[PDB]
């Protein structure tokens, strides 16, 4: 009954059920039983972005479909990767195989069937740099398919499966292209300080984690879903305003003259790093993540986002969006919404 052991952050709420599906059929089957028996249901990978606000009263199905198969291409590797397949896991392997191209996408909690949902990124890469497409399972017919990385509609913590294609796709596998001429990104932060003709792809690994075991929280310690909030993109005047009043801010101009700031420092700069609220606090090294600290309820996390939202908001007239998907009774509700 007990969803704690499947969501990185440790929220304790029950679920009608929870299976682990080892292959498609079952997951199918999983999803088909339910929804005869007329509830909803929820797919998860290893729940590291998830926040269950109450007990779902549907089945949560754990997806643990797993196998790696590697195609060969003259200028490329193609891996064809099973959903359950753990990312970091997954990251590694390609590494000691020889075949680099994920090394800055280290660490990222979470299955590789989750990857492409919020287009995992860090350090200078998003997934969509290296996904080839993407196969699901349309619950409904039991129809595979297969939408290729431009089909997935990529976007900064966001893709086609949080619109068009959520309830109705189960990923089942995801394609990643590796090219064969390894390039390095040295463009994120401290891996500037590295040369792209002396490094080596494990240099870049350790070095993005360890800017990564500074700052994020292992959730085996305090359970967490990673940065609690999406990094704002405001319009160039709110950013010019903005950065006459605190020129420091950090900023990420868009092609467009819109800008993005970085809620990490937003949070900061509200003195909001430790503050807690229940079982609940704002991590110390990275204000981003909300922790569990200490048997923290979901309202406890939902409060502290408030209180942090609100905060940010009176500061600096910027409204954080959650970045961490808020699972109501019957399914997905607006993280916002609920935070509002
Ligand atoms: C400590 C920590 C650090 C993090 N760092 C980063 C980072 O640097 N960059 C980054 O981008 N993200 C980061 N995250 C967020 C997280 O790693 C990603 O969101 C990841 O893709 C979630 O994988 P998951 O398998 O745990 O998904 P889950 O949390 O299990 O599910 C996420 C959402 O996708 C759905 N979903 C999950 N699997 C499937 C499937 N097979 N079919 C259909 N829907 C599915 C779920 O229903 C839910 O809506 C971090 C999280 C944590 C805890
Ligand atoms: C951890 C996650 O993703 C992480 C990802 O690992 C890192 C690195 O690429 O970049 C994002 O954090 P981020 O924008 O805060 O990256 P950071 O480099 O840590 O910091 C950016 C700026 O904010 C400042 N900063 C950040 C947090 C803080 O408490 N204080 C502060 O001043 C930094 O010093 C920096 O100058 C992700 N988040 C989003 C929401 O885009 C996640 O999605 O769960």
């Amino acid at each position: 009954h007990s969803l704690k052991p499947w969501n990185t952050f440790g929220i304790d709420h029950n679920a009608q059920h929870i299976v682990c599906a080892e292959d498609e059929q079952q997951l199918l089957n999983a999803w088909q039983y339910a929804t005869a028996e007329g509830q909803p249901v929820l797919i998860l990978g290893e729940g590291s972005n998830v926040l269950f606000l109450e007990d779902y009263r549907g089945t949560v199905i754990i997806n643990r479909i797993k196998g790696i198969e590697i195609h060969d291409e003259p200028d490329a590797w193609y891996l064809h990767v099973g959903a359950g397949e753990n990312w970091h896991r997954l990251v590694k392997y390609t590494l000691q195989e020889g075949m680099p191209g994920l090394e800055n996408l280290a660490l990222i909690p979470g299955c590789v069937g989750s990857s492409p949902i919020q287009n995992i990124g860090a350090y200078g890469v998003e997934l969509q740099r290296v996904c080839a497409y993407v196969d699901s399972v349309e619950l409904a017919t039991g129809k595979q398919v297969r939408l290729t990385a431009k089909e997935c509609r990529f976007g900064y913590r966001d893709s086609i499966f949080k619109h068009e294609y959520q309830d109705r796709f189960a990923i089942v596998a995801v394609g990643l292209r590796l090219p064969k001429e390894w390039q390095p990104v040295l463009t994120y932060g401290d891996l500037t300080r590295l040369d792209p003709t002396t490094v080596t792809p494990q240099q870049v690994f350790n070095a993005v984690c360890h800017m990564r075991t500074t700052k994020l929280p292992d959730p085996k310690v305090n359970g967490n879903a990673g940065a609690f909030f999406k990094n704002p993109v405001v319009s160039a005047e709110t950013a010019k305003a903005l950065l006459s009043q605190f020129p420091t801010a950090p900023n990420y101009p868009q092609a467009d003259g819109s800008v993005k700031l970085a809620a990490g420092w937003l949070i900061d700069q509200c003195q909001l790093k430790g503050m807690q609220i229940g079982g609940a606090a704002v991590h110390r090294q990275q204000a981003l993540v909300l922790i569990n600290e200490d048997n923290a309820k979901s309202e406890d996390v939902v409060q502290l986002a408030h209180h942090v939202r609100q905060k940010v908001g009176e500061k600096f007239n910027v409204w954080l969006e959650p970045e961490v998907r808020f699972i109501g009774a019957s399914g997905e509700v607006s993280a916002v919404e609920t935070i509002s």
